[PDB]
Protein backbone atom coordinates (compact mmCIF):
# COMPACT_ATOMS: atom_id res chain seq x y z
CA UNK A 1 0.00 0.00 0.00
CA UNK A 2 3.20 2.03 1.02
CA UNK A 3 6.44 2.40 -0.80
CA UNK A 4 9.24 4.25 1.12
CA UNK A 5 10.96 5.26 -2.22
CA UNK A 6 14.29 4.31 -0.88
CA UNK A 7 17.13 1.77 -1.92
CA UNK A 8 19.45 1.14 0.34
CA UNK A 9 22.84 -0.98 -1.14
CA UNK A 10 21.97 -3.96 -3.14
CA UNK A 11 25.30 -3.91 -5.00
CA UNK A 12 26.45 -6.87 -3.49
CA UNK A 13 23.19 -9.25 -4.69
CA UNK A 14 24.46 -8.33 -7.77
CA UNK A 15 26.55 -10.73 -9.64
CA UNK A 16 28.44 -10.12 -13.38
CA UNK A 17 27.88 -12.22 -15.72
CA UNK A 18 31.35 -12.84 -17.18
CA UNK A 19 31.94 -12.30 -21.20
CA UNK A 20 32.05 -15.49 -23.43
CA UNK A 21 33.06 -15.23 -27.09
CA UNK A 22 34.31 -18.46 -28.93
CA UNK A 23 36.58 -18.92 -32.02
CA UNK A 24 38.07 -21.51 -34.29
CA UNK A 25 41.78 -21.82 -35.84
CA UNK A 26 44.59 -24.01 -36.36
CA UNK A 27 47.44 -24.18 -34.33
CA UNK A 28 51.30 -24.34 -35.13
CA UNK A 29 54.14 -25.34 -32.78
CA UNK A 30 55.84 -22.30 -32.79
CA UNK A 31 58.83 -24.89 -31.36
CA UNK A 32 59.66 -25.03 -35.27
CA UNK A 33 59.65 -21.36 -36.07
CA UNK A 34 63.23 -20.60 -36.95
CA UNK A 35 64.87 -18.27 -34.05
CA UNK A 36 65.91 -15.24 -36.43
CA UNK A 37 62.15 -14.83 -37.03
CA UNK A 38 60.41 -15.72 -33.39
CA UNK A 39 60.93 -14.32 -30.33
CA UNK A 40 62.98 -15.96 -27.77
CA UNK A 41 60.64 -14.28 -25.09
CA UNK A 42 57.41 -15.48 -27.15
CA UNK A 43 58.82 -18.95 -26.67
CA UNK A 44 58.87 -19.03 -23.31
CA UNK A 45 56.05 -16.74 -22.80
CA UNK A 46 51.90 -16.77 -22.45
CA UNK A 47 51.46 -14.51 -25.97
CA UNK A 48 49.68 -16.22 -28.94
CA UNK A 49 49.38 -15.21 -32.53
CA UNK A 50 45.38 -14.93 -33.69
CA UNK A 51 44.13 -13.42 -36.43
CA UNK A 52 42.89 -9.60 -37.12
CA UNK A 53 39.38 -11.18 -38.46
CA UNK A 54 38.86 -12.21 -34.76
CA UNK A 55 39.36 -9.39 -33.20
CA UNK A 56 37.18 -7.54 -35.37
CA UNK A 57 34.54 -9.65 -34.48
CA UNK A 58 34.82 -8.92 -30.55
CA UNK A 59 34.71 -5.26 -31.23
CA UNK A 60 31.57 -5.85 -32.73
CA UNK A 61 30.52 -7.82 -29.14
CA UNK A 62 32.24 -4.72 -27.13
CA UNK A 63 34.77 -6.59 -25.57
CA UNK A 64 37.41 -4.70 -23.16
CA UNK A 65 40.82 -4.68 -23.76
CA UNK A 66 43.36 -6.39 -22.95
CA UNK A 67 41.45 -9.22 -24.90
CA UNK A 68 41.80 -12.49 -23.01
CA UNK A 69 41.57 -16.39 -25.07
CA UNK A 70 40.97 -19.26 -23.78
CA UNK A 71 42.25 -22.55 -25.42
CA UNK A 72 40.28 -25.90 -26.37
CA UNK A 73 41.49 -29.36 -26.74
CA UNK A 74 38.89 -31.53 -27.80
CA UNK A 75 41.42 -34.95 -27.72
CA UNK A 76 41.92 -34.24 -23.89
CA UNK A 77 38.77 -32.91 -22.66
CA UNK A 78 41.03 -30.00 -21.12
CA UNK A 79 40.70 -26.55 -22.08
CA UNK A 80 44.29 -24.18 -20.85
CA UNK A 81 43.52 -20.48 -20.51
CA UNK A 82 46.10 -18.63 -22.94
CA UNK A 83 47.49 -14.86 -23.22
CA UNK A 84 47.25 -13.15 -26.78
CA UNK A 85 50.09 -10.32 -27.94
CA UNK A 86 49.05 -9.13 -31.21
CA UNK A 87 47.17 -9.89 -34.66
CA UNK A 88 49.54 -10.56 -37.46
CA UNK A 89 48.36 -13.52 -39.24
CA UNK A 90 45.65 -12.35 -41.94
CA UNK A 91 44.72 -16.24 -43.48
CA UNK A 92 44.41 -17.15 -39.84
CA UNK A 93 47.17 -18.60 -37.78
CA UNK A 94 47.38 -19.67 -34.70
CA UNK A 95 50.49 -20.07 -32.31
CA UNK A 96 51.57 -21.49 -28.72
CA UNK A 97 54.67 -22.13 -26.84
CA UNK A 98 56.48 -25.52 -26.58
CA UNK A 99 55.52 -25.87 -23.01
CA UNK A 100 51.72 -25.04 -23.74
CA UNK A 101 51.43 -27.90 -26.47
CA UNK A 102 52.70 -30.44 -23.82
CA UNK A 103 50.03 -29.36 -21.22
CA UNK A 104 46.97 -29.40 -23.98
CA UNK A 105 48.09 -32.74 -24.86
CA UNK A 106 48.08 -32.12 -28.41
CA UNK A 107 50.92 -32.59 -31.29
CA UNK A 108 51.68 -30.39 -34.76
CA UNK A 109 48.74 -29.93 -37.01
CA UNK A 110 46.35 -30.26 -34.29
CA UNK A 111 43.32 -27.84 -34.08
CA UNK A 112 43.06 -25.40 -31.61
CA UNK A 113 40.42 -23.57 -30.00
CA UNK A 114 40.42 -20.11 -28.61
CA UNK A 115 37.84 -18.28 -26.93
CA UNK A 116 37.60 -14.35 -25.34
CA UNK A 117 36.82 -14.56 -22.09
CA UNK A 118 36.54 -12.15 -19.24
CA UNK A 119 36.75 -12.10 -15.71
CA UNK A 120 36.55 -9.86 -12.68
CA UNK A 121 39.54 -10.46 -11.33
CA UNK A 122 40.57 -12.69 -8.57
CA UNK A 123 41.07 -11.17 -5.22
CA UNK A 124 44.02 -14.21 -3.84
CA UNK A 125 46.25 -16.51 -6.27
CA UNK A 126 48.25 -19.06 -4.51
CA UNK A 127 51.38 -20.16 -6.18
CA UNK A 128 53.15 -22.70 -5.91
CA UNK A 129 57.45 -21.94 -5.33
CA UNK A 130 60.25 -24.19 -7.07
CA UNK A 131 63.35 -24.05 -5.68
CA UNK A 132 64.79 -22.13 -2.46
CA UNK A 133 66.89 -20.16 -5.11
CA UNK A 134 63.69 -18.68 -6.40
CA UNK A 135 62.79 -17.52 -3.24
CA UNK A 136 66.36 -16.02 -2.69
CA UNK A 137 65.65 -13.43 -5.11
CA UNK A 138 66.15 -10.03 -3.42
CA UNK A 139 62.61 -8.72 -4.91
CA UNK A 140 60.88 -12.19 -5.92
CA UNK A 141 57.55 -9.76 -5.70
CA UNK A 142 58.59 -7.97 -8.55
CA UNK A 143 59.19 -11.14 -10.51
CA UNK A 144 55.95 -12.42 -9.75
CA UNK A 145 54.24 -8.99 -11.24
CA UNK A 146 56.08 -9.66 -14.71
CA UNK A 147 54.23 -13.30 -14.81
CA UNK A 148 51.17 -12.17 -14.37
CA UNK A 149 52.24 -9.26 -16.94
CA UNK A 150 53.30 -12.13 -19.73
CA UNK A 151 50.06 -14.00 -19.20
CA UNK A 152 46.59 -12.11 -19.70
CA UNK A 153 44.71 -15.03 -17.48
CA UNK A 154 45.86 -17.45 -15.04
CA UNK A 155 44.31 -20.84 -14.27
CA UNK A 156 44.48 -23.05 -11.38
CA UNK A 157 44.74 -25.49 -13.27
CA UNK A 158 46.82 -24.57 -15.60
CA UNK A 159 51.21 -24.29 -15.45
CA UNK A 160 52.83 -21.38 -15.97
CA UNK A 161 56.38 -20.92 -16.13
CA UNK A 162 58.68 -18.03 -16.40
CA UNK A 163 62.40 -17.56 -18.10
CA UNK A 164 64.57 -15.64 -16.40
CA UNK A 165 68.70 -15.08 -17.24
CA UNK A 166 68.37 -18.14 -19.18
CA UNK A 167 66.54 -20.41 -16.66
CA UNK A 168 62.99 -22.03 -16.10
CA UNK A 169 60.79 -21.82 -13.08
CA UNK A 170 57.87 -23.31 -12.59
CA UNK A 171 54.93 -22.06 -11.30
CA UNK A 172 52.02 -23.85 -10.20
CA UNK A 173 48.45 -21.85 -9.35
CA UNK A 174 47.33 -24.51 -6.54
CA UNK A 175 44.30 -22.38 -5.25
CA UNK A 176 42.84 -19.27 -5.65
CA UNK A 177 39.61 -16.88 -4.59
CA UNK A 178 37.40 -16.02 -7.56
CA UNK A 179 34.51 -14.52 -7.95
CA UNK A 180 32.32 -16.82 -10.38
CA UNK A 181 32.57 -20.94 -10.37
CA UNK A 182 35.00 -20.27 -13.99
CA UNK A 183 37.81 -21.29 -11.05
CA UNK A 184 39.56 -18.95 -13.68
CA UNK A 185 41.96 -15.66 -12.70
CA UNK A 186 43.33 -12.61 -14.81
CA UNK A 187 45.07 -9.70 -13.48
CA UNK A 188 45.78 -7.20 -16.15
CA UNK A 189 47.32 -4.77 -14.14
CA UNK A 190 47.75 -5.75 -10.41
CA UNK A 191 44.28 -6.21 -9.01
CA UNK A 192 45.23 -10.11 -7.73
CA UNK A 193 47.42 -10.68 -4.90
CA UNK A 194 49.81 -13.56 -5.25
CA UNK A 195 51.24 -15.78 -2.32
CA UNK A 196 54.95 -17.87 -2.38
CA UNK A 197 54.32 -20.90 0.18
CA UNK A 198 56.94 -23.22 0.12
CA UNK A 199 55.10 -26.80 -0.73
CA UNK A 200 58.46 -28.58 -0.83
CA UNK A 201 60.25 -29.95 2.29
CA UNK A 202 63.62 -31.05 0.74
CA UNK A 203 66.68 -29.12 1.35
CA UNK A 204 69.68 -28.87 -0.76
CA UNK A 205 73.00 -28.65 0.95
CA UNK A 206 75.63 -25.37 1.20
CA UNK A 207 78.48 -25.70 -1.55
CA UNK A 208 81.08 -24.02 -0.50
Amino acid sequence: MFSGFSSFGGGNGFVNMPQTFEEFFRCYPIAMMNDRIRKDDANFGGKIFLPPSALSKLSMLNIRYPMLFKLTANETGRVTHGGVLEFIAEEGRVYLPQWMMETLGIQPGSLLQISSTDVPLGQFVKLEPQSVDFLDISDPKAVLENVLRNFSTLTVDDVIEISYNGKTFKIKILEVKPESSSKSICVIETDLVTDFAPPVGYVEPDYK
